[PDB]
């Protein structure tokens, strides 16, 4: 289900760390995510196995990733368990697709 007004309803988890006016706090910049490279923003401070996985944060990876982050990149500073349902995971890459 790739809704992205939906998907800015399931962003309601993410916006408390992550900014989308291009600004780097708790979580870097999810605005230009879709396509980018593992650790690739030159000014957040990134953990070191999110630098040794490496590739780019394609659909695919994002919803493995989103489903469990500290399984997926073992050692990753992102404190989020999960989201659970697929059609959460399709609503919030769906609006990572629109901010782009
Ligand atoms: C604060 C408690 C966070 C919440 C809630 C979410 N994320 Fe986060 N995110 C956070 C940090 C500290 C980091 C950096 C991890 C590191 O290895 O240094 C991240 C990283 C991501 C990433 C990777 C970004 C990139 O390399 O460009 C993604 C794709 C990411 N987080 C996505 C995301 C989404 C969509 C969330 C809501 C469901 C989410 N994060 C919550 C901190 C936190």
């Amino acid at each position: 289900m790739a809704d992205p007004a939906a998907g800015e309803k399931v962003f309601g988890k993410c916006k408390a760390c992550h900014k989308l006016d291009g600004n780097d706090g708790v979580g870097p910049h999810l605005n230009g995510v879709v396509g980018r490279t593992v650790a690739g923003v030159d000014g957040f401070n990134y953990s070191d196995p999110m630098k040794a996985h490496g590739g780019d944060w394609t659909p695919e990876a994002l919803q493995e990733f989103l489903t469990n982050p500290k399984a997926v990149v073992k050692g990753t500073k992102m404190a989020f368990a999960g989201l659970p349902k697929i059609e959460d995971r399709a609503n919030l890459i769906a609006y990572l697709e629109g901010q782009q």
